[PDB]
């Protein structure tokens, strides 16, 4: 209703699979919407920010998020906005990232609200131990090859190559949503651009084994310039402050260019629209100031890192 | 060398990988070949015969044979030549299944041998217990989408519509004649006209995991009058003598029409070239007689059921 207003208003919707539909069920019920993450890496980045505030968001209009962890997928790689064929990493090496993503996925959650706390969840637990066999029968048998190969992910590389391996990846994250509306009762997955057709392959398995649920999908970040968000000349911008120092991630907000920043505001921060309109009016009004750009790079880093962390970037700038 | 020149003759070899790579070794070699069952009903049939045949006539020239009950691709379900999706069977049928035709299997092959005895065995014993991750990983990694997807198989049904399930089924296929060819030395994998392509992605599989051994593939039983072989109007010609009696499986024989006998004392008899030729003289100065279709009644009779059973369908008749 409102909150789904809010988002739109924010920017935060590219898609949704049933908007009234949904509309009518936040407004209605207390909704489970889980979100995924694999461990690509040691630690998240600002890229999965938006993402992750956006739970938050769900939370505080009290609704219930599972932050997911990747143990089984971030095994077989998400073909979805990747160009090419990735490699296959180590059991070793995605079990220890998982291990760190589960920490830093855990500082944007509440944990101790009575009706709506987080839980963090991993899919190894039910992928892991899941025989070949019962996959394909259980799981492939509801899915044509043509339903799978016009998927913007697959469809997107079968002259540029896709191994059966990637091609399959969507049927994991497929049962993923299964397990998840059987147990917890999620009815909303939420995700960034990319993940449109992984969504909407696990509302095909849902609705082919029970015959209910929605999907969301958050743009990815825009830059007026055109090039690649957080992308960096210095590299990416971690949410580890081992990774990324807390300066660093400061001043990287710090100089957000005009053009972003009441943008940015809207995805990353918990100010007021009144607020933000506000900052509006000083960009126009006073734009050396720089009224807003230190109020994001403040915003954010208080919530990535915390207002000692925030405390010391300032005081070293 | 001489006994692929034998079946090339018999008309036995519709197509090879490698013919002069596969002559030279089987010359030089005691080979392991494989060919592979699935319970697809309670009983093996004459379409299976020519297969099952060729094995021992591989035996007879002193190579070893692995017939492979298919306990877990039977599981699964293979497209190949066939222009529909087919149902999924329980577990417990094909369990059930898989114990006779092992049985009716045994009855073709030479357990007692020394140097060259055949072994009976069951994919679903490195199939069953082999978890997803490990198969997208390990197996999936190594076929991408377009070769796959060319497969004579997987082409002629796209537009038909396929499961992925079925779509996957080569890649255990695959797979198995990889653990056959590792824990038993299997170098040619054998297999009538329709499964080349099941072959050879085993074949790409072995390339691909270690960078050596062959495919051979017998061609579908023809008849001179365009119809499919052993559609009979009382329904499948059985090996179960419960399933068919050894009278209806004689006379099944014994009508085979002027067209067809000489090429099936060549497909299904032990007798020689010089007796065949022989027979087909006396086809041609007299086909009243029919000495090539009761040659033919008996041999085969004799084979399946045994002389008892062969000396009651005479009688019977
Ligand atoms: N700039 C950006 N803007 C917005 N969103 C961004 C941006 N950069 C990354 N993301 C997102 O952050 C999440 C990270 O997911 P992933 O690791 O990249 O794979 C995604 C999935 N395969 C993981 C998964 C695994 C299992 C499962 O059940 C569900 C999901 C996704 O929703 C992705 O859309
Ligand atoms: N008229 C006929 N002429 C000649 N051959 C015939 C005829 N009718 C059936 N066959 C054959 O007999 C064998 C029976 O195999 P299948 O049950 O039909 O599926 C075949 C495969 N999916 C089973 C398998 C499973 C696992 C594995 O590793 C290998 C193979 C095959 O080689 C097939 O080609």
């Amino acid at each position: 209703m409102d909150l789904l207003a809010e988002l739109q208003w924010r920017g935060l919707v590219n898609q949704t699979t049933d908007e009234d539909g949904l509309r009518k069920l936040l407004n209605e019920e207390r909704v489970t919407l889980y979100c995924g993450f694999d461990p690509t890496a040691d630690s998240l980045h600002i890229g999965h920010l938006a993402t992750i505030l956006t739970m938050r968001r769900f939370q505080q209009a009290g609704h219930r998020p599972i932050a997911l962890v990747g143990g089984a997928t971030g095994l077989i790689g998400d073909p979805s906005g990747k160009k090419s064929e990735r490699t296959l990493n180590a059991k070793e090496t995605v079990e220890a990232w998982s291990a760190r993503i589960k920490e830093q996925l855990g500082r944007f959650l509440d944990f101790e609200a009575d009706g709506n706390p987080a839980k963090i969840k991993n899919n190894y637990d039910w992928i892991g131990p899941l025989d070949v066999i019962t996959f394909l029968r259980d799981v492939g048998k509801h899915f044509s090859v043509n339903y799978m190969m016009a998927k913007e992910s697959v469809q997107s590389r079968i002259e540029t190559g896709i191994s059966f391996t990637e091609f399959s990846y969507m049927m994991l994250q497929a049962y993923d949503f299964l397990r998840l509306y059987e147990t917890e009762g999620c009815r909303l997955q939420i995700g960034g651009s990319d993940q449109w057709g992984n969504i909407t392959a696990g509302l095909e398995l849902i609705r082919k084994t029970k015959g209910r649920a929605f999907g969301l999908t958050i743009p990815l970040v825009t830059k007026a310039d055109g090039t690649k968000f957080g992308k960096t000349e210095s590299g990416t911008i971690w949410l580890d402050k081992e990774k990324t120092s807390p300066y660093e991630f400061y001043q990287f907000w710090i100089n957000t260019d005009d053009r972003d920043v009441i943008r940015y505001l809207k995805y990353f921060t918990f100010l007021s629209k009144e607020e933000i309109e506000a900052l509006e009016q000083e960009l126009r009004e006073a734009p050396e100031k720089r009224a807003a750009q230190k109020t994001l790079a403040e915003e954010v880093t208080k919530l990535v890192h915390g207002e000692e962390a925030l405390r010391q970037a300032i005081r070293i700038s």
